[PDB]
């Protein structure tokens, strides 16, 4: 699955994931790309706050979905 993550400046991160990856796994991928610590990352998809222990499939996140990093 390819997904996009937008940083707080609008920078686009492109990630390769599996549909059952957890949000904790996605945060580690964001950390490797950008230096952002997982405990400062808050991710939103379609106005839903994503929880670390849940999976992308739990949120119906699909090919080319865009997640946002937020305060
Ligand atoms: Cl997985
Ligand atoms: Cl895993």
């Amino acid at each position: 699955l390819q997904i996009f993550v937008k940083t707080l400046t609008g920078k686009t991160i492109t990630l390769e994931v599996e549909p059952s990856d957890t949000i904790e796994n996605v945060k580690a991928k964001i950390q490797d790309k950008e230096x952002i610590p997982p405990d400062q990352q808050r991710l939103i998809f379609a106005g839903k706050q994503l929880e670390d222990g849940r999976t992308l499939s739990d949120y119906n996140i699909q090919k080319e979905s865009t997640l946002h990093l937020v305060l």
